[PDB]
């Protein structure tokens, strides 16, 4: 197809289905929506993610450490179900029947630049310094006023997991949200459970499959 | 339409028609051209802007403060004329009859991430620290040699104004140009009126409307 | 054409045909691959590059200075052969017969923002500070472990060379790869000749020709 699209998650961002991996063998559920558009072998899209303190583990200091978490967008999960590391409920491809391969990072591009994720499909956070390669986007998230969120960074990395049955590449999306020094600790067990962060749809571009 | 385009402004950058809001209640006229391409609900485009010191307020010091201004791209101005905060002299859509909705920031993504602009249509500058969310783009503009222009940042934020009659989202483009320390002050009342800056066409991507 | 594509180079990154220009009248051969997709007058694409120390100059310090080089993508080389500063073996456009003009930076945009490269076909590196305008993209390359490659910047600038026979605009790609402070010096005369670096496919967006 000339233009193909892919989407997954909840565009209303009220259903907290999506498994995010967090630093130091932690995890949290988020709500997230990803939309991708592939044309000519190049893919641009967006990712948007929200979550609230009630869902988050109570270790570290968010003000000094950042609010850090990752999700995996897994185009080949329709043929490679164990690739679904973030436990998306489903994904939609237009035109119907178009190959999800259009949305995997390019096979030639990914050779020697891909990150192999830790096996445990419930502990695959990879710190930016350990990602093999990435593209970095700068944005500003919003959230509860006492969090004093100032800025964020998204890294976009080609990835695979040994749990997979195919060679199709996945998309690792690592987030770091940064607060001003006056912000409250999102990780404090006494923090209000309803404190939340919410990103805009953050854009990215990558090379996909094509002939 | 599989691919739709939107454009507005003067690609010759000779008509100083466009209203830019500036910090601390100020404003300035600029020349500008925006071109957007929507495919699969994702829009990629460019903005390019130029002005000169004769159009600019003469307060402060550009070397220390930066040269900062904001313009609004308003796709729904065809159905919401009050949304034309930057006073564009129309826009052109291809294919003819395609809806300008395609170019508004997505309503699902914009919910809780949109910035509501100051209500007077002649003073709606928002400092980056007060935008709700944005994507940030890094670039370098050119201009008169003596300004020693070195770099630039563009924030792209979904925005709305209470003056609007429709619920369609706008695009707030906030610019900060940075000079080397030895550059001359753009804001000096005795500086030459012909001193000028000119951005490249700076690219950006965002989530539009789709079915 | 509604969507058009352009590619050049070796997607296997095994053929070191491509001429990269380096600071201080140096040069190095690299293997590289570029893919571009044009829709609506807006072009998105990627560049990916690899090389090894045996091929690089043996003065300076890469840890202090960075690994800096430039590649030119030259869409009009089908009708302006002297424009092929990076000595690509050729390029491929789809649909067949589509003009390579689609992939040249926009002429109205390129006025007064374009960099005029040095007049020498084998010596056209321009430091970031001396580029007229650009957009900057943040990524992370990989390479030999001992280099400790940490990050990279790509600057994308519209360019022309005095050696050209046409007015069709070229794309200057300037790279800076950044190492941690304990990495080995890629330029040390006694560096292992096999030390290498490899970027991901780094995406960029620009305005092309359109009607």
């Amino acid at each position: 197809p000339e233009v193909a699209t892919y989407h997954c998650g909840d565009n209303l961002l009220e259903s907290y289905d999506i498994f995010a991996s967090l630093p130091n063998t932690n995890a949290a559920k988020v709500a997230a929506y990803c939309r991708l558009a592939a044309a000519g072998g190049v893919v641009s899209g967006t990712i948007q993610v929200t979550s609230y303190a009630g869902r988050w583990p109570k270790v570290g200091n968010s003000v000094t450490d950042g609010i850090k978490f990752a999700i995996v967008v897994s185009p080949p999960m329709d043929k490679d179900p164990r690739s679904n590391l973030s436990q998306w409920l489903g994904a939609t491809v237009f035109p119907a029947g178009a190959t999800t391969a259009l949305f995997s990072p390019n096979p030639y591009g990914s050779l020697n630049t891909i990150t192999t994720l830790p096996s445990i499909a419930s502990d695959w956070y990879v710190p930016e310094s350990n990602l093999v390669t990435y593209t970095k986007i700068h944005f500003k998230p919003t959230g509860s006023q006492q969090l004093q969120l100032a800025s964020g960074e998204l890294v976009v990395a080609a990835a695979k997991s040994p749990v997979q049955t195919t060679k199709y590449e996945l998309i690792y999306l690592g987030f770091t949200l940064k607060q001003n020094s006056s912000g409250t600790n999102f990780f404090d067990p006494n923090a209000s459970s309803d404190l939340s962060f919410l990103t805009p749809p953050i854009p990215f571009t990558y090379l996909g499959y094509y002939q």
